[PDB]
């Protein structure tokens, strides 16, 4: 992997591993999501930001400020097979005082064809109080020198799937998976649950028949609250429709929301 | 990755990924175990065996026979850091009519120093009845051409940890983690739970204080029964011991049917 010629984006190649594939002999969506966070981390390191998952600058660390994912949107046209070479390109951009955006383009290295794309919105917050801040001015300058100044959107379409409001699932849910817990493998260097684990938890309430007759095409997820090491999650799914579903992750007892999303599935 | 000059072993290099590390900023044991299974699969493919996790030959598929892990033994001296390059060498060997053995050597590519080693015993079995059978001569000849004919042991020692009998944990267990379930990410191409998930489940009943003051040095695990997609596991641990040793047991949540038993040796950090 390396920053491109202009230094305003990063590229990296991956060979799909034997343990990274599911029932269709193709990469799981959790493998794809892990590959996205890997190239995003390598881009953060190549420009001097932190590599702890928060992509902080010098002044952000001085003020105990971090970047947190608020929303994610992934669209996959073709899942890579075992042994395939995928090329991922990533870049970040300023969204005024609202926050940051990180985009990804996935391509098959042999054909150069776009096989997937992703977008994510990030917000600035105090690491201890968790209170959101509007992006100041001294922070915008420390990281805008690494962003293209002209807009560069992985999903350029005027008001598309990545910018639609997600509603709260109403009880009773059609499908559910209860008592989900993260294990040590799901935790990062600072013992926080990996962002990709929440994707897997959402998909656990999808029935096995849908998974065996359909492929996941689009996934939009809102991150409301962080799940701790000792927290237990309930995964809820209801059909809204191709096949579409509405999702909800909440804490096992009290029912405190952690995530809500939508999935669009295509027949095999 | 590629088979070595003599074709009797396989090597592959890996760069440790950001999401593959834990609290120490070093690779988790599940990442190490996944890297071992990856190079083992690439070696199976390089010599024409199946790549479904069973490493079957033509005649084995004709008779519905598969290789299954019976025991695993891993020793780690130094866990690789984020961005480090590790080199893994693997080879398999005939253990007469008992089964096969697969060995691994982990090295830091920059220093060439041995940072870890692993061994595993495999047994032949009918895929459907799950009945273990002695390895026949037809099968023995189809894979012996890929094994070194002289012994090559990752753990050559005359009385080492990889060949010690593991006892069954007696209730009450000192520590426990209940209601563990595999997710879709933990399943292979044929919807079987990945062998590395069982390692992670064993380590879930280790207290967080041990994990934060010690590093895992040795892990020996016996695989008695396969956990299904819809099965729920209970993880049990009791201290047996500068070092700390534990006895482990994985069993089904209800009835308590054993799936695994093992031992871990931890060194002060
Ligand atoms: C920048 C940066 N610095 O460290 C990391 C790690 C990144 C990064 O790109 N993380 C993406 C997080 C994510 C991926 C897939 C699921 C939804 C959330
Ligand atoms: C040969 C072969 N062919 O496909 C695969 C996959 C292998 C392989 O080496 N699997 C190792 C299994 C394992 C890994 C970590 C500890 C527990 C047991």
């Amino acid at each position: 992997g390396s920053l491109t010629e202009d230094g305003l984006s990063y590229k990296e190649k991956f060979v799909v591993r034997s343990y990274e594939v599911g029932s269709n002999k193709t990469a799981t969506v959790e493998t794809i999501a892990n590959l996205l966070q890997e190239v995003g981390c390598n881009h953060a390191q190549s420009v001097g930001f932190s590599t702890d998952g928060f992509a902080t600058t010098t002044t952000m660390r001085k003020l105990h400020l971090i970047w947190v994912t608020a929303r994610m949107h992934i669209e996959i046209y073709k899942y890579p097979a075992w042994g395939d070479v995928v090329e991922i390109e990533t870049w970040c951009q300023s969204e005024g005082r609202i926050g940051t955006r990180r985009d990804w383009i996935l391509k098959d290295s042999v054909t150069g064809e776009v096989t997937g794309r992703a977008t994510s919105k990030w917000v600035m917050m105090n690491q201890d109080t968790r209170r959101l801040q509007k992006v100041s001015d001294d922070v915008r300058d420390e990281y805008l020198v690494f962003c293209p100044q002209e807009p560069r959107l992985a999903f350029p379409e005027e008001n598309n799937r990545s910018l639609k409001k997600i509603p709260k699932l109403e009880d009773p849910a059609q499908y559910s998976m209860i008592g989900l817990k993260p294990r040590r493998a799901d935790l990062d260097m600072n013992q926080h649950v990996n962002n990709v684990t929440y994707i897997g938890w959402v998909l656990e309430s999808i029935p096995q028949e849908i998974v065996d007759t359909h492929e996941l095409q689009v996934i939009t997820l809102d991150y409301r609250r962080e799940c701790q090491q000792d927290d237990v999650v309930d995964s809820l799914t209801t059909t809204t429709s191709d096949s579409q579903f509405l999702h909800l992750l909440r804490l096992s007892g009290d029912g405190q929301e952690i995530n809500r999303g939508t999935t669009l599935w295509r027949k095999k």
